[PDB]
């Protein structure tokens, strides 16, 4: 297709070299990612009097440097810019360079357009199998059929644009997904104007805070003054809530770079602001009315990092097609036996001179239509179909509905910790270091000062209505003291008999200090004077030295839970005397740390949700394997796979990489005991003795240095931590190419990459909408934050799977019978009459339309699915059962030949009209006993799917046939007969057809089980 592309770009207009004027420019795909495609460049008048090439391919837009490097290179950004440049910036002064910057820098726009419908409907034309319909039913027309053939044609093509409809429904879904664009805070002409997210242009100053409406920030944006709280675990996976500072404090002489600032300087887009701590009064400067963080924006549109992630998707790779090799195999044996047949009519229509030429090729020509049949696709769609409405009663959509049957298939699954397996709350299991031993005690026994001490030391704010917002650890932390804290900065105990406490002046956390430190005052008891005491919290290993007093198993305490990978996280607290008033001002905020007093720790975990332990067990018992490819801290990663036995194994050892070149990587064990350096050989043995798992860090030393020691180690790798958006997809692509079908439930925009490429990919929604961006490039997604959806999908997968095999036996078998049957019986000139042929057809298409409508049962089972049609079982229980039918046609055709009256005419005329007789009534009876015990053998029960008798619409129409065969053979009624024109035959032979007809079905069943039962 792409080759075909450029044919009409040379026919439009004709290829330029010299570059003083090029029309139009053609565009290098690459092998990773990308299609050809062509571009017009854009002439623009300069200002300086230089003009600029440019144009714009995957909404990224490029130039060609004439000055220094001659070729094409993208825009550059102010990411180069120097760190001094923003310390003096005032924002954009005029709308001229505004309108400017717009057209050459582009626009902060997201927002999709659905592929039109013309487009989709042409698209959806290139599928080979509507070629083949339109040319069958052209073919019927020239069979002097062509009402049928319009009839036909007309049905399939509404059919088609139902199907196209639907899939247009489902991406409404994505379409109202999309972040809705959001009215910011933006300062512009020396004021501050509301401005939609769509408009913004970088070089603006914007005062980003935390909304009430909890949306996302809208590009990312240099934080020029304020401090800020941001949750990435959207977007970088980190769980621990990072702190960001201003820019103003840091000396100018330093040079800004996206790598080695990115943690505290910059804001990301798309992440979530927690909480906005505005500037102090005193400095001045940018002056915002919303009194939010004002701050510079760097980058917009999809220039951004979750701009990157997404457009490199969204543009990256193909919808893959609904018509796989599999389909066009079979359709190549069956075409293969149409053709024997076909050349089998013909050369003995060829044995008989008189008759005409075109009038046979004509019927040779209809026969090969008639064994392959139109509904062919169809009968699919509709399986499928009835699979996603079942599924979308569980609260779960499908945008791509032809992935349902590569569900059966899957062999490895993989999640995401962070908002997938761990919920976003977090809970306090106790306050630890108040007890003898490692033990944490409850906060019910911890002491006094601990309940102050941790009362006191706290960011959170209250709201004109009240509402506590801020960090989810000091959330939980007030929780557990569950003190009222008031709009007046006092901290009242709801159960306890103690004087409230007042905070004076509050220090956030630093991000050189590692600590935080609350300045406030008690009244001490029976009397009016004022004792300021301070308590202060941050990181403990910088903490400890502040101790005037240490326990002597501080170290030991804090690597035990260190171990356990919660947040550990010191509390202190200090005497300090009294103090005046006036004093209380003096002390500065950072003097408080000197000279403090130990009182404990602090345990702090993400809690998993209540069902997913039991939904891993079910996925890991159906003979599966989980992976964990999370973000977050390794020891945190291993410790929540540990707990949802993700691993079996007593230890675990990490992958590193080598501080000093040269040096050979070293496994080191969590607890440290075992360190092994990695072996040139397989990892199997290392594997078997105890659970192994990959950093990022050291998955891109690997890469760089030999991706076949990684591609063999990925296999056998049950936790993935510290691991990048673009190595999630890396990983998946690695599990993929070794044949393995790929599953992977995440909903953080970490995920899109490598849910895109995964083969049956499903997002969530943590908290549950405001429909993230995961579901975008999620080809399933959930609307119930449980990992249950991985299990329905898996059961309803595994049933559809299982319903296309036992399709495509059915199809085979009926398409060879009938076509062997027409094609040596109507050489034989023995047809059916109209009438019982539309029974055959509409008895056919009601049992085709029950089966594809089964229901899955309720468990699933250790058994594993056929992977897929092209196995050895398959083919040989079909050929098999045709064998098994031939013979017993083959000798009812004979018992009747061999009595009827002998023929008076050595030629046979085809187009003769039907008459009634004993062989052709034998031959019908054998084709409907043939539908019969077919649609009866091939049904896969249990415990894939639901028993036989369950589907009740199948049980009905397996029984009125069977009722049918029973009265045609015993011929009760002659008006019965008379009306489908069979006369009767002598009882003495309906014995003998229905001797042959029970041992045709005895044996088909005996030789289908006993098959089964051998390769199973």
């Amino acid at each position: 297709g792409h080759w075909s592309v450029h044919a009409h770009c040379a026919l439009t207009c004709t290829p330029e070299y010299d570059p003083s004027k090029a029309t139009f420019v053609k565009v290098v795909p690459t092998p990773n990612n990308g299609s050809t495609e062509l571009v017009a460049l854009h002439r623009n008048e300069g200002e300086d009097g230089l003009e600029v090439l440019s144009f714009e391919f995957q909404k990224i837009k490029y130039s060609y440097d004439a000055l220094e490097k001659k070729q094409f290179l993208p825009v550059a950004f102010p990411v180069g810019n120097a760190f001094s440049y923003y310390q003096s910036n005032r924002g954009f002064q005029e709308d001229s360079e505004i309108r400017a910057a717009e057209k050459k820098f582009g626009s902060n726009k997201a927002e999709m357009v659905v592929p039109d419908f013309s487009e989709l409907f042409k698209e959806r034309a290139t599928a080979p199998f509507f070629v083949f319909q339109v040319f069958c039913v052209g073919l019927w027309c020239l069979d002097e059929y062509w009402y049928y053939s319009v009839f036909t044609l007309s049905m399939l093509v509404a059919f088609e644009a139902s199907l196209v409809q639907q899939q247009m429904r489902n991406m409404s879904e994505i379409r109202k997904m999309g972040n809705k664009p959001h009215m910011i805070q933006v300062y512009r002409s020396r004021k501050w104007r509301p401005i939609a997210s769509d408009e913004i242009v970088p070089g603006d100053i914007v005062s980003i805070g935390r909304s009430p409406q909890e949306n996302l920030v809208p590009c990312d944006v240099l934080l020029l003054r304020g401090r800020c709280i941001v949750d990435e675990a959207m977007l970088t996976g980190e769980s621990v809530p990072q702190m960001k500072e201003p820019i103003e404090d840091l000396s100018p002489d330093r040079v800004l770079d996206l790598q080695a600032d990115s943690r505290l300087h910059v804001i990301f887009g798309g992440t979530k602001v927690v909480q906005h701590i505005p500037p102090q009064k005193a400095t001045t400067g940018l002056k915002p009315v919303d009194s939010g963080c004002v701050a510079y924006v760097l980058r917009t549109g999809f220039n951004t990092s979750q701009g990157k992630l997404l457009r490199t998707i969204l543009f990256g790779v193909k919808r893959v097609t609904a018509n796989n090799l599999e389909t066009f195999i079979f359709i190549l044996f069956l075409l293969v036996f149409a053709i024997a047949a076909a050349a089998y009519v013909w050369i003995e229509g060829t044995k008989d001179p008189s008759r005409n030429r075109y009038k046979l090729f004509l019927e040779c020509t209809l026969i090969l239509t008639s064994v392959v049949p139109p509904e062919l696709p169809i009968e699919l769609s509709l399986a499928v179909n009835t699979s996603l409405i079942a599924l979308a009663k569980l609260y779960m959509y499908c945008t791509e509905p032809f992935r349902i049957p590569f569900a059966g298939k899957v062999e490895v699954c993989c999640f995401d910790k962070t908002g997938t397996l761990t919920s976003d709350s977090l809970v306090v299991r106790g306050v630890a270091g108040l007890r003898d031993g490692k033990e944490v005690t409850p906060v019910s026994s911890i002491p006094v000062e601990t309940h102050r001490a941790l009362a006191s030391c706290h960011s959170l704010m209250q709201l004109d209505d009240g509402t506590l917002v801020g960090d989810p650890l000091e959330k939980a932390m007030l929780t557990a003291v569950d003190w009222t804290l008031t709009k007046d900065e006092k901290v009242f105990p709801r159960s306890i008999k103690t004087q409230g406490l007042k905070i004076h002046q509050r220090f956030h956390f630093a991000s050189a200090l590692k600590r935080m430190s609350v300045l406030a005052s008690y009244e001490k008891l029976g009397s009016t004077d004022l004792c300021y005491i301070a308590a202060v919290k941050g990181a403990p290993e910088t903490l400890h030295s502040m101790f005037s007093q240490c326990p002597p198993d501080y170290h030991h305490i804090h690597t035990e839970i260190s171990r356990e990978g919660a947040r550990v996280l010191a509390l202190g607290y200090k005497e300090l005397g009294h103090l005046t008033h006036q004093q209380a001002r003096e002390v500065k905020r950072e003097a408080l740390e000197c000279s403090l007093k130990f009182v404990g720790f602090i345990v702090v975990s993400c809690p998993l949700k209540a069902d997913s332990k039991a939904v891993i067990r079910e996925i890991q018992n159906a003979s599966h394997r989980v992976v964990m490819i999370t973000g977050d801290n390794p020891l945190t990663a291993c410790h929540v796979a540990q707990e949802l036995h993700f691993i079996e194994k007593a230890h675990t050892l990490i992958l590193q990489p080598p501080s000093e070149k040269g040096r050979q990587c070293e496994w080191r064990s969590i607890d440290g005991s075992i360190v092994l350096p990695l072996a040139r050989g397989s990892p199997k043995a290392l594997a078997l003795e105890y659970a192994l798992c990959l950093t990022g860090d050291g998955l891109a030393h690997l890469q760089a240095t030999d991706p076949q020691q990684l591609l063999r180690l990925i296999p056998h790798v049950q936790v993935f931590a510290r691991v990048a958006p673009k190595q999630k997809e890396f990983v998946i692509t690695s599990l993929k190419e070794l044949g393995y079908v790929t599953l992977m439930c995440g909903d953080g925009t970490n995920d899109v990459g490598a849910l895109k490429h995964a083969d049956v990919g499903v997002a969530l929604l943590a908290n549950a909408v405001k429909l993230g961006d995961a579901s975008i490039a999620a080809p399933f997604t959930s609307k119930l934050s449980s990992i249950q959806c991985i299990c329905h999908v898996i059961k309803q997968g595994r049933c559809t799977l299982v319903t296309t095999l036992q399709m495509f036996k059915i199809l085979a078998l009926n398409a060879l019978i009938l076509a062997y049957s027409q094609s040596v019986l109507y050489l034989e000139g023995v047809k059916f009459s109209d009438f019982q042929a539309t029974l055959q057809g509409l008895l056919l298409a009601g049992c085709f339309l029950f089966i594809s409508r089964s229901k899955p049962l309720k468990t699933l089972s250790r058994e594993r699915p056929l992977p897929n049609i092209f196995n050895l079982y398959t083919i040989l229980t079909v050929m098999l059962q045709f064998f098994v039918h031939f013979l017993s046609l083959v000798y009812l055709y004979r018992e009747a030949q061999a009595r009827s009256p002998e023929k008076q005419e050595q030629f046979v005329d085809l187009y003769k009209e039907f008459e009634p007789s004993l062989v052709n009534s034998t031959v019908y009876i054998m084709a409907m006993a043939m539908q019969m015990a077919t649609f009866a053998i091939n049904y896969k029960g249990p415990p894939f799917m639901e028993s036989l008798p369950e589907n009740k619409p199948l049980v009905w129409s397996l029984a009125v046939s069977l009722l049918a065969i029973i009265g045609l053979l015993l011929g009760s009624s002659p008006d019965f007969n008379s009306q489908f024109g069979l006369v009767d035959i002598p009882v003495e032979f309906k014995l003998v057809i229905a001797q042959v007809l029970l041992l045709d079905f005895c044996l088909a069943l005996l030789a289908d089980r006993v098959l089964q039962f051998f390769l199973g």
